[PDB]
Formats: structure tokens, sequence, C-alpha cells
């Protein structure tokens, strides 16, 4: 029972396990030691178990989130935790941290029938929590304690270098709350070159931390472009309970009255992007949250300069459409139907995913496109081309972010 | 050219053409004379057209209207309006204001080989907007020249009574703008018996206005259940192009923590109607007004008296599930997964479909729920069956959504 | 156990139980009291059971299926020489329903407190004790008259104007003594007999939904005209609480758009087939599983339209078409009929209404006999737009042969029942 | 404008282009000649259109049908009859049906080059009144107008059998018997092979007048029933009715009971495109009464002994022979539909039925129960008492 | 344990169980004896399972089958054998391939009631060897692992001619052919109307080793197609081909032009619920090849000549004969997949080999150009190499 207790027989029962298989693989490499099935079937190397009832892991690593969740319970349920032993072994890919010095086909081929292995054919239980600890890292190229609970996604390498940028100088100014630039390639910094020309070369979705002492920072990530990575990302940032997470991207506007560098607040999304389909229908709704939109609106306005609502000129609130299809403009004639009834104002390839995924993993979610092109007015150009009027606003658009994250983090 | 001209020539033409036509089938009926077809060729009884381009029809009804957008155009485009006659005959069944003294059947098959009817196979052109009107007179039991810009929707002829009360006493209060109640039934109400037992019998949407000097009232009309005739009524309160339309209904609540006589605030809707499927697909989302959900959050905290965010405890803002099957729950088991999926807080039969109508015509809408029920969680019992609770707390429903009315007028 | 005493048990079993609950409420309201879990676990406030033999079910208001239990029972066991066994189940009546209507609803003392000690509605012959006590719940609500009340026989109406005709032809109808109309039960709680000052008001359409009347006999074999209002939702809704009450037929009698240029306003329209565009019935009858129009009913109606009307041979061939219907949830059907044209054209649509394919499909899945006797009221496609009760002479003068040919068909089958 | 002359005028306006067509490709292939382009565009070859607005085409035998539709628009509403050239040519093909040729791809190279070429109307019926004659071992002027469809050739042999004996009777109306392969049988003349040359053979019962029964001996599945359909609609039959066999899904049902359709559980998937399955496919009353009684009368039952061999209910057609492989999956829709039996054909007869205005029903035997693990002449014999009892009527 | 008496044992509980099941029912359709109801589930009547888990039946026939494929479990990864009696039944039915009941429903109402009845495993390879023999006109003991498939009569003849030419001259392999209809031709002998008997009749032309050719002609239709392969497929083939006509869709190809698919546009229906549509058919390489090599050998092209007659695409298979009266709408989808050829069987033979891991392939001859408006024992000799080949490489 208790709070301060239980949560230190997981760490014990965990450490407990992981040593145990550590060591039994150890026994079984150069020797061939088979574990004891009697030991084992008793729970040599289990996964923690808790209930009040689901499995779980690292438990250091979720100590504070599983105390803010554990007394909170306690102390107004006079509820009992029994942790104790699971019965789900722990696969050994998991327990090799860093690295795996391999061996021959033969001894590969041992540990997979005779150890524990994956098993796909199996909210959160510790194997999942597990299999997306191991690729957000990889993905990344960061450590999965440096992340922050505020994530901003972008797919513009250029925001990642203000971000960097601005980043280490709020390091230096003692009136700062940041400590630290957690970087993708797996360096810290403190009080020139975060930037790695091999980060973006090794990993796919790199990230960057901007650490704090009470962990209430910012950490960006760039995603990359199209709803499949953008899915791909979330199911795995999903572990880490994040508090919000905002699209901060570039996106083809699609009315007349918009202006290169204008702004879009999506408050509904079309959902072309295919990849979510299956667990997640299209006509299942997707809502907008109130307290994020109003932080978005706050942020543009007050970043922005346009007195009260003047905004609305640069700054429209519509649906979004995001497709899993860049070159949509080929088949124009067959979209306009779509975009006519949806009174679509814009059109990216990632906010509905990450939207979608939001409300999946009950992370708050928004995002704040800035229009980088205008496909049915001619005034054709993407970010990239010297589009003085998109370039020059970037710095503003991240601006807004981070103004948001600041409001939101605020309450 | 100009605004307080070219609108003279609409109501000359109009005028002129629906008397041409009245006089040409009298002409026809007790003597069997056929109109000339040359002067018809040149539009002896046609719609008035006006383009800047689409024909209309009432315009001494839609004057003010007209005027308000049509120098709205002209102090500022520099634009000409040349006011004709369009290629589009008036179909007789309209020019008949009122009554229709039937022949035998002889006489009107007559009227039918030799002069304009209705054609199915052919915004808001004149034809269209002739068409709804001709139906909302019939449909709600009261005069087109009545309706408030701000209605609300109810599916309890007990909210229908307290509308014709407060209404009432606030047209003997000299401090109130409202200055008459124009009656379902085809009566005037000025400074007992406004309800009749008759209306419901008679019309199967009976509505009910407050009228004002400004024509700024509001207007309640009782749509019945079903997403069937919710939509039916929209297509027609549509062509009187209102400021806002929302939805002041009851629901089933479907979470624990709600209680009945609680608010479901709709921020998203599980399109579960059919009738709208299609012209307006279930993928395609259908978001919330800014405006009108302050408006109701406002408003739910004024009458309500929770202090600050209080609310939240007797208010849930989330999405609403609308149904054109009532006994879903002969069904739970199957509606289980999307009631989950779509995080549904609350499940009625005209919300979404009202929503949807409202964002196909472009008009305001929002829907304020009362759970007057709570179908998963026992507690079984819906409006009529004694709920003190449900049936003590339709005032203060009704008051939210006056005042919200209010709220929104302010702007 | 005999049938007769099978009924017996379930009777003074149900209202034990039904007591019972009312009582412990009761204790519950005052002296904040509450049951015994060994009392209760026993069947304290439990539905009867039924089973024979081996076939079981749970019961509920045996006094008003008193018939159609012993009708059942009676054959089975005389024929079969079954065993009969009642006594009590394992499944709680929920307070809702032994509360009747109204109750006495104060604070959360009694709301949350009643769900929280007392058996509620738990969602998760052919119809269970739960399941029929739900929609006898409901009937009362909808149509404003005691359950106890409806006949076996039912027509079904889309317009006032046929209950006013109903009620007419009713009230003269138990003021000639030598007629096995004894009684007219009105929507409201109206009873009407000879002996009756002021038949006349025989705001029931305010106060009821879908408001009801029947015309009740010496035994139950009478007609029920419930006027259902307007489109598929309601339609489903009647009918999925009507089929507890076990009808021998129902049928539609109605006003629907002719799509026939040789169609004239006033004529019938017997529907062999159905277009089900309706939507409301998809999910648990799709719309590719065929509902077939039984013979005997097709029969009625159209004898009845023959012998009512007094058609002769070539009147009945251009006046009495009979082919399929549509049924939509649309009303406003016609701002895109484009998109409707192909599939009227497909099936070679006679006409279309908005509850037709409704009451025919959920006939179907109950087992209820249906079928439909339309009435041309406009012809939507060919010049004649007009809304139920606006002025069309030629249609308001064909009501009371319609309502008349419907009662005939139910007399003729009311007959055949041998 | 004559409702008469007005026939024999299309009449004339074919030959017209029949015989220029034939003569023209009868030069081509020996003297090599090309017939004149303006000549063409004259109207030399294209068909004998009609207004009251469609061509025609033979005329010949659609004379009846012809003349005795024109009357009911003239005597009845007085109809402007218009009766010249369309800009329709004949496909060279359709005009091989009274020689035969036998020359090559490259002797035709010309033939599609120069020659008109293939690529309801006159063009429609041309493209049926062809094939009609292949599937079948009979010519299309012998199909009378009330047809049976068979899948058991056991049917044809004792049809075939009762067929002569009512040839030779002369108390009988039947006159000649037209039998696949070209064969005709007549009461003056003695007692094969159709079987292997022809896909669906047929069997006519010929009369004076012409309203004698057909047989047609359908294939197997919904592909072939369409496709007869298809074709055969064209001679505009008054009824054609599928007798055949099927599987009894009812405990109650016996080998050998008989099955009414009074619906159709469409599994047959051949039609959807043209005709989607949420279209509902009724029953007719009269041809449902009449294989009532042909029954009734046939099988010696008083008037309700009937229903105990008799059945009424939904068939299920489905184009999967062996479905009971996976009876797992189809249960759910028998148990929905109420289905009482399951075919191959008729879903499919109905519904093409259905599609060109042709009085259709079906009466079947059963002759398996699959579900549960367990008479010829006769059902025959019902087929024809309903047939000539439906001409009765009419 | 031992993979050889393990079949004979198994062969031993399969008798064990055919007699005790005739027997039974021999003495109740006389004695009106019921089998003991404790020596049925001692297991007097079920199958004789198998382990290495499934029952098993006939392991007469699948003897060679049988041994030649528990010998590769054994000398390559020795597993346990095990051969004893199962918890099925064997239906009633399946065990009247001896005798020949006559008896009817109510002499056979006990048969059910009483005796087991019928509600690739044991139960399943007997309800295909059962039909298997009903659909063609031979017995299964005849049947060749190598099956060519045909639509067109012109082919059996000029197929059942070829082999007697070989079944008589020493030199050649095969031995005897096998006809539909219970015949039996041998070196020694001389020289019908199987095809009104059978609906599928099929011609073997036997060797000693049972390694020559079986000619099946299957009807019209995608239904057929499915139908026979569900039955075939119990036989563990070695190669099935589909050689049949199609209707030529590009302008290019001429009568007479072979069409090899190299893909299949299923619009054949009757497959799409145990496999739908977007499941891709790949074509085998190796039998593309033999097709391939077949047709240069047999037409006389050098190496490329075989080109200008032969084609390479996507081939068409429906299940409306009549696909031209509504083009307008196929038109699209024939564009998409670049269609060359169109049929009604070929990609359900296809999908169906693909099922049932049984090689397959089809060659098509053009015999109509229904867009443009426009040699048999070649193409069958054609399927002949091609088998040969096939049978080489292995």
């Amino acid at each position: 029972l208790t709070p301060e207790q239980a949560l230190d027989r997981l760490e014990e029962l965990y450490e407990q396990s992981v040593n145990a298989l550590r060591e039994a693989i150890a026994d079984y490499v150069d020797n061939g030691t088979l574990p004891d099935p009697h030991a084992r079937l008793n729970g040599l190397f289990v996964y923690p178990s808790l209930s009040v009832t689901t499995t779980v892991t690292r438990p250091a690593l979720f100590r504070a989130y599983l105390l803010e969740q554990l007394n909170l319970v306690y102390h107004d349920y006079g509820a009992h935790i029994a942790v104790e032993a699971s019965h789900h072994e722990i696969p050994y890919p998991y327990v090799i941290d860093g690295s795996a010095l391999t061996l021959d086909r033969s001894m590969s081929a041992g540990l997979t029938r005779h150890f524990p292995t994956t098993e796909l054919a199996q909210h959160f239980d510790a194997r999942r929590v597990d299999f997306s600890l191991a690729r957000l890292r990889h993905y990344t190229g960061t450590p999965v304690e440096h992340f922050q609970p505020f994530v901003l996604f972008t797919n513009y390498t250029r925001y990642v270098d203000e971000f960097v940028r601005w980043g280490c100088s709020q390091i230096l100014d003692p009136d700062s709350p940041y400590i630290a630039l957690s970087c993708a390639g797996g360096i810290w910094i403190t009080a020139e070159e975060a930037i790695s020309d091999l980060a973006w070369k090794k990993h796919q979705m790199p990230a960057w931390h901007l650490v704090t002492a009470d962990g209430q920072g910012i950490t960006l990530v760039n995603i990359g472009v199209g709803p499949s990575n953008a899915k791909t990302i979330c199911d795995h940032l999903a572990v880490l309970r994040p508090d919000v997470w905002l699209m901060i991207g570039h996106c083809g506007g699609l009315r007349e009255s918009q202006a290169i560098g204008d702004y879009v607040l999506a408050h509904a999304y079309l959902r072309d992007d295919h990849v979510l389909d299956a667990v997640l229908p299209p006509d299942i709704p997707i809502p907008s949250i109130a307290e994020v939109q109003r932080a978005l609106y706050d942020a543009t306005k007050a970043v922005s300069g346009m007195p009260g609502e003047e905004v609305k000129q640069r700054l429209r609130t519509g649906t979004v459409v995001t497709t899993d299809d860049r070159n949509w403009e080929l088949r124009y004639s067959a979209s306009a139907l779509r975009f006519n009834l949806s009174r679509a104002v814009a059109i990216d390839m990632e906010s509905a995913t990450i939207a979608a995924q939001g409300y999946r993993f009950r992370v708050p979610y928004g995002t704040l496109l800035c229009v980088s092109d205008k496909p049915l007015h001619g005034e054709i150009k993407l970010p990239g081309q010297a589009n003085r009027f998109y370039e020059g606003a970037i710095s503003e658009h991240l601006q807004i972010g981070i103004r948001a994250i600041d409001l939101l983090r605020a309450e």
C-alpha cells in the first residue's frame, strides 16, 4: 500500500527482473546456460505489476508521474496498492540498454527459441511503453529523460535553426528558466554548433529539448513531411504523456484574401490523410480544444501587433485539409468539391494526423499554420524558394508557437 | 443602377408579373382565354432579374435585406445593377396567396398543360425561395413577415408554454423591446390563450414570434422530434437568412458524473442521423462557432449562478451523438464502440441535423442540451414522466437560450 | 400446474414483486431503510419465470397478456402434453417500472440514491420482461392511452383528418346496440360508451407525439388507430413498442405522392414492394434483404378497395395501381430530384411516402402481418405539389373512403382467422 | 401516317438496305468494287426508322407484334406515324443470315475497313436475333410466347416425349415440335446430340397462331440465365417461368417438395451493376396464382393438402454452387431473409424479367436438404398447366 | 511413428469404419437394427486421424501422395507420426460408393435420424471426391496430374482423336484413354453422348506412372470454373492450364492470335468473398515460360516472329457474357488495366489455383474483336507442349 511505498517496490521488482534477465542472457552467450524454468515461472524476469491494474516499466522514469497519480487516489479514495510480479516477461531486446553486441546466427536463434522476445499478438501496457521508448530515442536522436511536456512539431529545418538559436541565448540569460539544450546529436549545452550536419542524416525525426530545473521546458521535434510519420512520432510521444503538442507548420492557403505569411487556425479537419482510417474512421469528429485555440489566438495577437480583432486580417480560423498526396494540384478538379463542401481554408500534410493522435491519446492539441503558398490563385511558390514574405515571418511564426506554450504552461 | 433604385423596379416587375398571371388565370377559369404567347415570351409573368446575378421574388419582403446588401456594394465597388425581366416564369400556385378555389379535374389539367407550374428538374433562386415561403407558413402556422432573425428550436411543448408566458408579460412591460406575439394560430397579441388547443393538431412545426419595432425579436419553433423534420424546417427558414438558430433541447446524458438537469455544450457531432448523408457526407466536419459557444457558456454561467468555472460541474462540453433511431438502447452493444471512439458525452435526435443545416446555409448555429435521462447508468426516465429535476430546470434551460440570443444580438 | 393455473401464479407472483418493491422504496424515502441482500437474492422483487417442456422466459404484466399466454400455453399443454413451470427468476424489476407514469421526485437522496440501492435498467417468447416493460412504459406516453385498450388490429395514419373520420364512424358505431364495438378509448384518457354525455370531444396532439384511438369490443377484437406523425423515425419507434402487444395485423393507411403521369389525386396505391430510402433500419436489416408482401393482406386490401369503393373492373384497373412504393426520410426530396430520378426509374416507383417501408420492414422483423394502401394526395413530378392540409378538395373528399377500405380489410382479415 | 402500310413501308426500307448491303459486299469479294460513299449517306444501308422515334429491323417476323402495337396508338389517340430512312447503317455481319461466308481476317480486312461494322432499338435487337439462334439449335421464327426454363436434361426428354403425344393427336392445337438442331417434327413423321452443339438448346411446340409452349434448357449459374434473357427479351415473350430444382433450407420440407418464390435474396452478382441489389423484385400475383393452381390441380390436393408439399417464400440465388463450404458466412443472411430454398438461376431470371417487362415466376422442386443431411414429370406438368392457365386468362 | 506402415495403419482404420458403416446400415434397411451407440463413441465409424493433426480418407488412391509426403517430414526433421481413431464419424452418403441405394426419403428418414450424416480435412475431400465423379463422366482414380481446361467442344474431339493416335503406337507412353461415361479405350480396341449426361465431362490420357494429360471441358462463366476447381484441388494436381478463346481488345491483334495472361482484371465476382479483388494473383514464371516456349515451337517462329501472333498482358474475366451491351461503363477499367483480351473463366481458374497452391496459367486464342468489328488444333497442341515441358523440368 501507500504512495512513497510500492513506488520503491516497483523499481525494486523492475531492476530485479532486468538484471536477472541481463545476467541469464550473459550466462547463455559464452556458456549456453539455460535459465531455471521454475524461478522463471515464478517471475525470474517479469514486469512489475500494480493494482488498485496494469503492468509498468521504467518506474524510475515515470516516478514523478506515477506519484502525482498515486497519492492523488490514496488521499481521497482509501485504496490499497499491492505491487507485485506480473505474468508478462520483459522482452530481452529492451534490457540491452544502448547497443547490442552481436553473435552468430545460431546463437541469436537460441535467444529467440529460449528467451522472451517481442509478441505482436498481445492504457499503455508495459510492453507497448517499452516499444515506444526504444523507438523514440532512435527516431529523435536524444534520450527519453530530456523530453519536456510541451512539444512543438515543425516541418521546416529553418524553424529548428531558430529554436536552437533562441534556446542558447536563453541558457545564457540567468533570468531564463531554461538551463540546458538537449540536441538530436546526443549533446548537452550550457552557459555555436548545437546544430549537427549529421543529425538529419542519422535521425528522421530529430528533436531538441530546452530543459528546465522543474522539467517544464519546451521540446521541439522536426517530424518531416507526410501524415505517415506524423502518425509514427505520436504513437510514441504518447507514452511520455505530454501536456500538449502543437503543429507549427506551413500550408497552402486556399482563399483569395489570404496573403503569403498569413496564419491559419484550424477549428476542424478534413481527414484525407488515410493513415488513421482503420483505427479512427473519418466520420468520428475531432474537435478543437478551447484552451489551445485561445492560447493560439492570443499569442498571434500578442506577437502580431494587430490591435484587438485586427488579427482578423492576417489570421483566419477555419477547417484545414490534411492530405497524404503532396501533388494534389495535379488533381484539383477532383478535390474541388470536397474543398468546397468542407469550406476549406488551407491545406497541409500533418495537421489532422497530429490532431487525431492528440485526440486518440488524450493529449491536448492545436495547429497554427503559416500560408506559404496560394495554389488556386497563382502566386505559386513553397518554403525554400526565397519568399521574403514567408521566410520574413518564420521567427514570428515560431514565436507565436512559444508564446502559446507559455500561456498554456501558465495554467 | 443605384440602391433606392432598381429596388422599386423589382417590386414593379414583380407585382407586374404576379397580377398579370393572376389575371390571365382568372381569364382562363370561367372563359378559357389563353394568354398571348408573344407577350409571354417577352415576360408577361416572369420573375424579376437582378445583376451586378440571380432572380428574386417578394422583393418587398426582402426589401430591407436587399438594400443592406445593395448599397453595401455600390458605395465601395461602383457596380451597376440593371434590374429587368428574367427568363423564369412564376409558378401559378404561388400567385394564389392564401387558399385555392378549386375547379374540376378538366379545368385543373388545363392549368397544368397551359400555365407555368413547379419544375423540380431545375444562392436561393426565386423558385426555391417561393417554395420555402409557401411551406414555412403551412408548417409553422404563422405569416412569413413576423419571423424574427434569432430563432430557438425546441422539442418540448412545455418550453413553448413558458415562452408564450414570458412573452406576454414582456409585451405588457413598457421597458421591454417586444411589442407583440405572433402565434402559430395566426393571432396577434398586445398590451391568456395565446396557446391554442388546435395549433399542434394543425401545424407540425408551430412557431411563436416575439416581435419588436426594429424586427430584432426572438422566434421560437417547436420542430418536434427526429432528424428528418429538423432537416425539413431548416431547408425553409434558410431563405429568411436568420442571424442564428439555437437548438434548446433535451438529451440522454452518457457519462457517469452527469446529473439529470445538467447541461451539455456540443463542440462536435457524431452524425448518425442519416438524413443529410447524400448532400453532406459524414466525413465533412461541422465545427462549432466561437461566438455562439461563448454566448452559450456565458449564459449558462450567468443564469446558473455557478461562480467562474464552477459551471464545470453541471455543464459539460463534448461531442453529441444525434440519431434517427430513438430506441438506440435496444442496440447499445452495437452503438457502444462508436460512442466510445467519439468520446460521446450525450445523445439526442436533432442537434447534428440543425448544426449541419446551419453550416450548409451559412447560418450561425449552436446547441445547448439538458440531460433529462441517463440510459447507461440506470436512473431511467424521459421528459414527461415527472422528473422534478429536469422539469424543475426548464425555465432555467429556456432562460439560458434567451440570454444567449441577447449576448449575440448585443454584437 | 395447468395453463390457467400458470397464469394465476404469474399474476400473483408479479404483483407480489411489484408491491414488494414499491413498499421497500417507501421505507427508503422515509426511514432511510433498505432491503436485505438475502431476501433479494431469493427474489423479493423479481419477475416471475415461465418454462415449458425446454423453453423458458421471464414475464411481466401477466394480467395484460393473459389471453395471449393462455393461447400458447394451452396449445403445447394439451396437444403436446407439455409440463408448465412458473416461479421466481433471477431478474429484478427496475423500480421505474413500478412507479407507473409520474412519481414523487424530490432531491438527490432520491434520483441518485434509488439507482444506488435498487434495481435499475441495465442494457449490457420473442421479448423478455425487461424488453417488454421498456416498450410498455413508452406506449402509454406516446399514445395517450392505457396499454390494455389496444386492439389486435392496427391502422397507422400519417394525417389527422383520418383520426377525425375514425372517431366519427366510431362514435356513431357504439351508438348502435347491435354492433360489437362497445367503447371508444381516446387519446387523453377519455372513454366513450352509449351512456355517455357529450361524445363530441372524443389538445391530445399537444400532449402526445403519436395519439391513438381504440374502438374496443367485449372480447378485444376491435380496431386500434394510431396516428403516427411524419417520417421513418417515428414509424420505427411506435412499431418497436407496438410489437410487444403481439398484433394480428397492422396496416398503413395514409397519403402519398403519386409518381406516374396517369395517376389522379385520390387514386390508390397497393404496395407490393418497397424501395427503402428511409435509412432508419439499414443497420438491423440491410436494404438487400427483401421485404415480401403477404398474399392474404394483399388480397384483403385488394378486395376491400373494390367492395367499399364500388369501382367496376376498368375503374379498378386505373384508379387502383399496385406497384413499388419508395419511402424516404427526406421530405424535401424534390430539391434533388435528379439524384432520385434514377432510383425511382429502376424501381418502377409508383409512389413516394415517408413511413410505409418502415412499417412493413418492422412487421417483417416482428412477424406481424403488414400491408400498405396509400392514397395519392399530389403529383410532385407533374405540376401539383401540395402539403397535406392545404386547399386540396379531391384528396379531402377521398379520405373517408380510404379509411373505410382500411377498416374493411381488417374486417376481412379478422374473419379469416379460423 | 397509316398504321398498316407504314409497317409495309418500313418493311420495304429494310430489304431496300439488306439487298443493297449484300450486293455491295458480294461485289467487293469478287470485282473488288466499293459502294458509292455518297450512296451510303443517301441512306443506302441504314435502317427504316420510325416516329410517333426509333429504328427497327426484321419487321417481317415482328409484323404481328408491330401492327398490334401501333394500332393501340392510333385507335386511341391518333398519333403521327413517320417511316423513312435513318442515320444508322446496318452492320455487315447481321446481313449474312442468307448466305454463309467462309473468307478470312484479311479477306475481311476490307469488309471492316470499307463496309459498315458493329461499333430496344434496331442495332440492339439485331445483336440478339443473331446469337439467339446460335445458343439454341433453332431459328428465331419458331419461338413461342410462353417460355419454360430448365436446368435438367431429364426435363427436355420428359418434354419432347409429351410434345409428340400431342403433335399427332388431331384434337390438340399443337401442330409441330421445332427441335434443337434445325429438326422439325410433324404429325406425319417418326421419332439427340444438340447438347454437344449448343450451350442452351430449345424445343418449341408450335401452333397455328403461334401460341404454344417453348422450352429452353439454360445452363447452370446466373451467367447463362442472364445471357439467354438478354436475347429472348427481344421476342417480347408473354411470360417465362423458371422450373428447376433447388436445395431445401427448412427442416419441414421433404425431397420432392415444391418451392414458390415470393421474393429473392440476390447473391447471383451478375446483375448488380445494371440493377443494384437494393432494388426490389416483386412477384407477379397472377403468375404466383397460376403456379399455385397448376400445383393444386396436378398434385391431387383438395385445396389444403397442397400446403404440405407446396411452400411459398424467399429463394436465394447464388453463383457459388459449393456455398455449403462456407455456410458459416451465409447463415446470417439466410436467417435475415427467412430463406426457404437455394438455387443458381431463379432471381436472375426474375430480375431479368423485371427489367424487360416480361411476367415471371419460378417453381422449384427440392432436390437436396444440405442443412439436414437428406416427381419430375409432375414438376414439368405443373409448369405446363400454369402456362396454359395464364394463356387462357389472356 | 513409422512413415510407411502408418499409411497402412490409417488405411486399416478406414475400412474398419467403411465396412462397419455399410454393415450397420445394410442391417437397418432389412432387420431394422440400430448400431450400438457406445460402439459409435468407441470409434466405430470415425475417420483415421493423423498427427505430426488432421483426419484423412481414401488413403488408397492417396497412397503415393501420402507416403511421398510424410517421408519429407521424417527424412528431414524426424517427426512423431500418430495414427488412430478420430472424433469425426463418416457421413453415411460418402459410403454408398460400393453399392447403390434406391430407397426413399422415408426409407431414409431413419438413415438421417439414426446413422451419421453430413452436418483439406477428411470431410472436405470426401465432399469433392463424390461430386467430382458426377460432374465428369469418369472415376477419380483415372485423373492425371496435368490438367487442361476448355470451353469448346471442338477441343475435346481434337483431343480424343490425338489421344488415340498415341494410345496405339507402342512408342508413346500413353497407354489408355479414360473417357467421359465410364468408357475405357486401349491400344487393343476400336473407336459420344457424355455432353447430355455431364455438366463438365473429362478425358484422361493415362500412363503407367499416371503422369499423362487430362482434359476437362468446363462450362461457361466463372461459376462452373470455380466449382470444378474446388473439387479438383483435392487430387493435388501439379498444374492446370486454361486454354480457351477470348475477345481481343487491341486493334493490333488478329483473330487467331494468342493471349498470355500476365495479370487478371477480376470481374468474375464469384470469388470476391473468400478472396477480395484487391488481393493480387501473380502469374507463375515457369508456367508463363512454358506456354511461351510451347508457342514458339508449335507456331514456327524463329524467336521473334512469335511476338506478332503472341501477346502478353492483363486479361479480364467477367460473368457478363454480353458485356458489350454496356461497354460504355467497362471502358474506364479496361483502360486503367490496359486490358488485352476478355473471357469468362481465366481469372477464376487462376485465382482458384492460387488459393489451393496449384501452378496455373492461361493461353487464350482471340476469337472475336468486339471493339473493332471483326488454329484450333495448334492452340491445343500448344497446351500439350507446355504441359509436357513442365512435366520434364519436374
